[PDB]
């Protein structure tokens, strides 16, 4: 026998989360162990299996990693215990102490914390410094640069995820919040897209940018013809000189370049990098090999803040990532909340970042020299995580998102004024559920 605390996570991060689980087991003195359980790789199927297990009162479900936008759903439904339900009374303070504000904001609902952040994410600008002298600082500069490049016969696509789905919703949300707007009110009860002249201007601004990118000379046909594509691959293959995307494109760039799949960046030819591809095809460099690959990448691969909407205001970039929640189905609340605290301590935060490629939520880690070595863009991330935009927090997020995506796509057919009103009407229909 033996008491087991289940720990449900996306399969994508199964190896990483298993290792920190095993690290935590060391320090429980055999009182109990954490067992990682892999949900499907698809986020939507992860949420649907958790729901099945919660409404089915599966008593072995203890700790679960939730997407940052599932907070309201799981809290309103009584599926995620409030942190104040910890018999030890430690969960609340732990989740606040040394956690960046952006991640923390995703974990609340009705002014109460219902989960503890563990990982986060934000989008940056990635550009070709050999083709682009300075990184565009706002979206008008993005447009003008891409158009100049087209007239010069050079890579002109702006690589951004804009197909119908959550990625387009994320992009619209960033533009909207950066312009001072909001989809919903504080309680997710009212639609605030067009309720005041100022809010309508923010919505119109964001729609104009979406539409401007779609109709820029030399645009990506995945946008102009609403086709399947990939922002990451477009940049790696040399068809886009500008990209907004999560930081996983950094590791992908170096690994694929070392494998010889990046034509403008032949890291595969550098003698010092011989043997750095391990027996499963992963770029696993030493500290010096890393600094060589990153130094050589700088000639052709740069990063910068997400472009602003307004000339002077830094962008409010939609945040992603995972929060740790204790399920209402647990039989051992005390051990479950203790497990959450161990899984998100400083050493395990260092691990998920360095070995897992998942940005940590602990502010202290953005001062760690080892973290700064492997995240040279740490300072931009820290700033965008502290001043983040949050997707609308509502129990009906899934219906709201689907409805917004259907209106916004195809983005070539946006008419900012009339689309603004159609956005608000469709958001209203989701809130009426």
């Amino acid at each position: 026998q033996g008491l087991v605390v289940s720990f449900y996570t996306p399969a994508t991060d199964g190896a990483t989360f298993t290792a920190i689980a095993q690290r935590c087991n060391q320090q429980f003195g055999g009182r109990f162990t954490i067992a990682q359980v892999s949900l499907p790789r698809s986020p939507n199927e992860q949420r649907l299996q958790l729901a099945r297990r919660l409404t089915g009162n599966d008593r072995t479900l203890d700790v679960m990693a939730l997407d940052v936008v599932w907070t309201a759903e799981f809290a309103e439904a009584g599926w995620a215990l409030p942190l104040s339900d910890d018999p030890a009374g430690l969960a609340e303070n732990d989740a606040v102490a040394d956690t960046l504000p952006g991640p923390l904001a995703t974990a609340g609902w009705n002014h109460k914390l219902y989960a503890a952040p563990v990982t986060t994410n934000t989008q940056l600008l990635w550009y070709r410094p050999d083709l682009v002298n300075s990184p565009p600082t706002d979206w008008n500069a993005m447009i003008a640069e891409a158009a100049r490049l087209h007239a010069a016969g050079e890579p002109s696509w702006i690589a951004v995820q804009a197909n119908q789905g959550e990625g387009l919703v994320v992009w619209f949300n960033t533009l909207l919040v950066s312009a001072g707007g909001s989809v919903l009110s504080e309680d997710g009860r009212h639609v605030t897209l067009t309720d005041t002249p100022a809010h309508r201007a923010a919505t119109v601004s964001a729609l104009q940018i979406l539409k401007s990118v779609a109709t820029t000379p030399g645009a990506d046909p995945s946008i102009t013809r609403t086709e399947e594509g990939s922002a990451r691959l477009a940049f790696e293959q040399g068809k886009a000189a500008l990209e907004v995307n999560w930081p996983f494109v950094f590791a992908s760039m170096l690994e694929n370049a070392v494998k010889g799949g990046v034509p403008f960046l032949p890291l595969n030819r550098i003698p010092q990098l011989a043997g750095s591809i391990n027996d499963i095809g992963t770029f696993t460099p030493s500290d010096e090999q890393f600094r060589i690959a990153y130094d050589a990448s700088q000639q052709v691969f740069g990063f910068a803040p997400y472009p602003a909407v307004a000339p002077g205001q830094p962008a409010k970039v939609t945040i992603g990532g995972l929060n740790l929640a204790v399920a209402k189905t647990t039989r051992h609340r005390a051990e479950a909340f203790e497990a959450v605290r161990c899984l998100r301590d400083q050493h395990n935060q260092r691990y998920v970042s360095l070995e897992g490629g998942l940005p940590a939520v602990r502010a202290s880690l953005y001062s760690d020299p080892q973290f700064q070595a492997k995240y040279p863009m740490h300072a931009i991330i820290r700033q965008q995580l502290t001043d983040a935009a949050v997707r609308p927090a509502t129990p009906v997020y899934q219906a709201l998102s689907i409805r917004l995506a259907a209106v916004l796509s195809p983005i070539t057919e946006i008419d900012p004024e009339s689309t603004a009103d159609e956005l608000a009407a469709q958001a209203q229909k989701a809130i009426d559920g």
